[PDB]
């Protein structure tokens, strides 16, 4: 729950912190079980139903997909592995075995994830971090399917969840299953969170033309600078908004399920209107503290 002065210091130094056994095995089973039900009732998205042949379509598919993503801030939607489709856009395996991640409002529209997000343990940790008015800006469930579970390239979360000033966005990453060097565990570059961000993702403003694009670019960095952070089920990994982290493709037989959510210190902070994710009247970023 609450961090000791020591762990608190380590976080400031590294930009991330590993807290083994944060959650119990039963809490992990609860998430695993519920996500299983959510996948079972899933409907393949409109843009993923129709296959394509010409760009006239392949393009319209990528557009519907973009719109699907852009308006998922307050929904529970499915995003699939990019390489699980043939060339005409057909699934190579069942869609329910092709899901890369689910988001982005599990924390608000699902009782199990919501309850876990606002638990006693999470609120105290947040308090021990001195968070004033923390709100939940987004949440995701990441599968890391066996054998092709997509890699997540090097990045900083503030690149997508930009604010003013920086240092106001924090990520909570929870291992539902064991994360190892074999199944796509996280890797961090310790101390890489003190020089701001090099890139930012932005969405088209008022004026239709719905879409995303980047400003700046990820500076290639020394791969040897990454340190792996394999953890056992139930571990929580705190992720500073500017720390550089990544995860390799899952080449093992087991998946590497994880539940994540990001908090923003609303106190004296301004959420960039250019972030793809904007709060809706229905779901303005909810408070963490209960
Ligand atoms: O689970 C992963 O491999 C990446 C998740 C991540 O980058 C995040 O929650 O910030
Ligand atoms: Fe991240």
């Amino acid at each position: 729950a609450c961090l000791s002065p020591s762990q608190l210091q380590k976080f400031q130094q590294d930009g991330f912190l590993v807290l083994e056994g944060f959650l119990s095995a039963e809490e992990c089973v609860a998430m695993q079980q519920r996500i299983g039900e959510i996948v079972a009732e899933m409907d393949v998205p409109l843009h993923c139903r129709t296959e394509f042949s010409t760009q006239e379509e392949e393009q319209l598919r990528a557009q519907g997909s973009t719109d699907y993503f852009l308006s998922s801030g307050d929904k529970i939607r499915f995003f699939f592995e990019k390489g699980v489709f043939d060339e005409k856009g057909n699934f190579l395996v069942p869609p329910e075995k092709s899901i890369n991640k689910i988001g982005h409002a599990l924390h608000a529209h699902d009782p199990v994830f919501k309850s876990i997000t606002h638990s006693f343990k999470v609120q105290t940790l947040a308090r021990s971090l001195g968070l004033q008015m923390p709100v939940v800006v987004q949440s995701m469930y990441i599968f890391k399917q066996p054998h092709f579970g997509g890699e997540v390239s090097p990045h900083q979360d503030a690149s997508f969840l930009y604010t003013e000033p920086l240092g106001r966005v924090l990520g909570v990453w929870i291992a539902v299953e064991d994360a190892t060097l074999e199944n796509g565990c996280l890797w961090f570059i310790p101390g890489s969170h003190t020089s701001g961000v090099s890139r930012r993702m932005v969405r088209a403003p008022v004026g239709s033309a719905p879409g995303t694009s980047f400003l700046g670019s990820e500076p290639a960095r020394d791969n040897s600078l990454f340190v792996p952070t394999p953890v056992q089920r139930g571990a929580l990994v705190l992720i500073h908004g500017e720390v550089v982290h990544k995860s390799k493709q899952n080449l093992s037989d087991r998946s590497r399920q994880a539940y994540t959510f990001h908090l923003m210190e609303a106190s004296g902070t301004t959420w960039s209107p250019e972030n793809w994710l904007q709060p809706t009247a229905e779901l303005p970023f909810p408070q963490l503290y209960t």
